[PDB]
């Protein structure tokens, strides 16, 4: 047996015979299904809890999934291999707490609305990946730390300090907003986890036998930038926001790293530094996207290789042999400091 | 009137029979006191709203953080000018919900505990500042961006790469947390905030008058490093255990930053990036602390600064007068790269 627990918050307004109506239809599905389980709401959000095979169970969260009554949906736990049912004389019990006027009740249901109002704000300070561990039983705090091989990814703002110099405060975070969004969408896509933002920077990571997907993600990136470029409207300071990107693998340690008061669930490692010095080496090559030899070795399809002459690097161990993709993109740029200087003239006229 | 609702972990195993008995004192005093409240316990986790004058209210709840059986005690929610009360019949009502079998009350049980679970989880992986603002009825994340004047400071340790690669990773990450705790005990302790750690790096800000206070701070951490040091057992890499410091001044961007899966509520500006290049002139100079002549020219007391003839900073737009303390730590040092083959030394032989 399977059981789930999710919340959700109201897409609009629903009135108390809406959700009624809900609950009974729920009610006929469920008893169909040998699915059992209970609904709550709440000042908006929804609580619930399914339980029934794993197969059936499944399904009808998908559908659920689907309801446009409902958004921001998260399962705060699965659990498989359940042995005993809960609610078993429950098809789907509809709790509507808002009219609700117990007495013992009342006390239980201020602490509830007052929880759940912290943790939906929390939600969106944390990285999904820690909700994933917490929902399948593991308690993320406890992992011990390892040692693993990574594929980490950096990319940067080009020139982002001249944004700051020439755009009100609130367009200066509408674009550093906007570009965090598209390079998080994209390397999720590609099965990357983004650790942190350092300023405009993104740092990611990948598996490390997944190269061809951190590579196909920043080609994507850098097509995504482009669209968007050309796309933007009249005067805006999205027409000039490029970015570079740096690859690079090696052994890295995983784990909880901080303080009492704060710790991040992230990674540590010379291949760090590796990616970010590439990805820095950008602003001098006509090449928006560097990795090195050990990502180049490690993909197994055939990509445009292109051999880079301009391994230079500093605090290595031994240099570097630098390879790019040579493609469309990669290669039509007027390089790194001619771009440098586009920038300002643009944003010194808006 | 006030209103205060927080959450706390049992310090031990409480019998039954313990939890009346608080609930039984706590009833008497509050009577005299025209407090009233409710008290729940689920699985090892205390839940309390009390309400009254604020006077008393306060009075009340720093005995509360002082009695040894329950501890991680968390504020959720805090209201002033509150008009009426919730539990007016109630000096202090005990709801001990691990006893309570009704039926109705049975998946109102179940979802405060996993919401308690994940959100007491979620509660070590963000910054106690962003709880504050919660607390009082805020919520963080339309809080608009906004310029304003900060001190940043940076840390970073000496030649971690040799931990890395002479150490297993248990005690690798040992030794980075320990530093971590170190030093964000003493930058919270000075009224500044810790806003990310970046590998071996910690960033931290203070108000933009508060310039004494990051040296203070500063000058207290390389003295604990020291005791650190020194007091350490016999084959302990706490031993080498070396920062650098950098603090600078200037106008920043504070406000949410990222993407629509996480953001960080942060700084962005040049005054960040004058830090780091500071704290990095520290691996070639003697002095473990470096900041910028606005610093030294924002303080206001008779520190023993030092003015150093180092000013060959990059990056910047106009270079930057140096300054130091002159005390007994800055002074007697062996420097840097000194520093980095002691570390290497002593770590191949342990
Ligand atoms: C919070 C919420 C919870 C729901 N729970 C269930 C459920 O447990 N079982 C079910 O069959 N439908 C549930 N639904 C409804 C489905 O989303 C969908 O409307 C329904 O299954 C379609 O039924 P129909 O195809 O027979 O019209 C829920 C909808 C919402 C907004
Ligand atoms: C969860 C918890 C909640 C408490 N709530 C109250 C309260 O509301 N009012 C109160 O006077 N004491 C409360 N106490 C007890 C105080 O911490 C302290 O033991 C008591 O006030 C001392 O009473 P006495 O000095 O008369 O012996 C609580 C203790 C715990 C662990
Ligand atoms: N060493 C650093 N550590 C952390 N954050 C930094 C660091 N350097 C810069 N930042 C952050 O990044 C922002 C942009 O600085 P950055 O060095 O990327 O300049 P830029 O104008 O974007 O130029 P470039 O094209 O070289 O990236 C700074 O405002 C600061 O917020
Ligand atoms: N540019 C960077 N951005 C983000 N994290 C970095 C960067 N460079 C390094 N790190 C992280 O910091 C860790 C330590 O690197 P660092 O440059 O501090 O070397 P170090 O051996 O401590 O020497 P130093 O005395 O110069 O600090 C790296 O393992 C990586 O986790
Ligand atoms: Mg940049
Ligand atoms: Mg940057
Ligand atoms: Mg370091
Ligand atoms: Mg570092």
């Amino acid at each position: 047996m399977k059981r789930l627990t999710y919340i959700s918050k109201f897409s609009r307004p629903l009135s108390g015979d809406e959700i009624e109506a809900i609950g009974r239809i729920s009610s006929q599905k469920n008893q169909q299904a040998n699915v059992t389980g209970v609904l709550l709401c709440l000042d908006g959000i929804f609580f619930q809890i399914l339980e029934g095979e794993a197969e059936k169970i499944d399904r009808i969260y998908e559908r659920i999934l689907a309801d446009e009554r409902h958004t921001d949906i998260l399962c705060l736990k699965s659990e498989v291999e359940v042995q005993e049912r809960m609610f078993p004389d429950w098809s789907m019990q509809t709790i509507n707490l808002d009219e609700n006027t117990d007495f013992l009740i009342r006390p239980i249901k201020v602490l509830l609305q007052t929880l759940t109002e912290s943790h939906r704000i929390l939600e969106k300070y944390t990285q999904p990946s820690i909700f994933k561990i917490i929902s399948q039983g593991t308690n993320p705090l406890n992992i011990r730390p390892k040692a693993v091989e990574k594929i980490v990814f950096f990319s940067d703002i080009v020139s982002f300090s001249t944004f700051a110099e020439k755009l009100p405060v609130e367009e200066v975070v509408s674009v550093v907003n906007s570009y965090f969004s598209v390079c998080t969408a994209i390397i999720t896509r590609q099965g990357g986890e983004v650790t942190k933002f350092i300023g405009d920077c993104v740092m990611a990571y990948f598996d490390g036998d997944c190269a061809d997907q951190a590579i196909q993600a920043s080609l994507d990136i850098l097509m995504e930038l482009e669209i968007l470029r050309n796309s933007a409207p009249e005067g805006s300071p999205l027409r000039v926001l490029y970015s570079g990107i740096g690859l690079a693998k090696g052994k890295v340690i995983e784990g909880n790293i901080g303080s009492e008061l704060k710790r991040d669930y992230t990674i540590l490692g010379d291949a760090v530094n590796v990616a970010a010095r590439l990805e820095a080496l950008t602003r001098q090559l006509s090449q928006a996207l560097v990795f090195s030899s050990e990502v180049k070795n490690s993909a197994t399809k055939s990509w445009n290789f292109i051999w880079l002459t301009d391994s230079e690097l500093k605090g290595k161990s031994e240099s570097i042999d630098i390879y790019s993709i040579d493609n469309e993109m990669t290669r039509k740029s007027s390089g790194g400091l001619e771009i440098a200087r586009n920038i300002g003239h643009y944003l010194e006229r808006v």
